[PDB]
């Protein structure tokens, strides 16, 4: 184990609901923070070819919950949810990756 944690656990189990072409809901469950409870969350969302800092775009919410907009559908997009605590700044949670397909009628069998 290290000694001395920066922040929160890296988010888990991260799932995106109420899909859209031009936004994504994001949703996770409120994990266990090693000390006192987690504060706000920052959503850190870079298409998936591209350089530059200026590029991502970060998103502040003081919730486990959060809607993106105008985005580009079917393009891959690498979205990370990280939680802050009082002591600091976590580390990004496990990659995720949307779906935003472009389907109607899937087909389940």
């Amino acid at each position: 184990g290290s000694s001395g944690s920066s922040g929160p656990p890296a988010v888990s189990d991260i799932r995106v609901t109420r899909s859209s072409p031009s936004s994504l809901s994001l949703a996770w469950a409120v994990p266990r923070a090693p000390s006192g409870a987690v504060l706000d969350y920052e959503v850190k969302y870079h298409e998936k070819g591209a350089e530059g800092p200026s590029s991502v775009r970060f998103l502040k919410t003081s919730e486990n919950r959060a809607e993106l907009r105008g985005l580009k559908r079917g393009a891959s997009y690498l979205v990370q949810v990280r939680a802050r605590s009082e002591a600091g700044y976590g580390p990004f949670g496990q990659e995720h990756h949307s779906q935003t397909q472009l389907d109607s009628g899937p087909s389940s069998g």
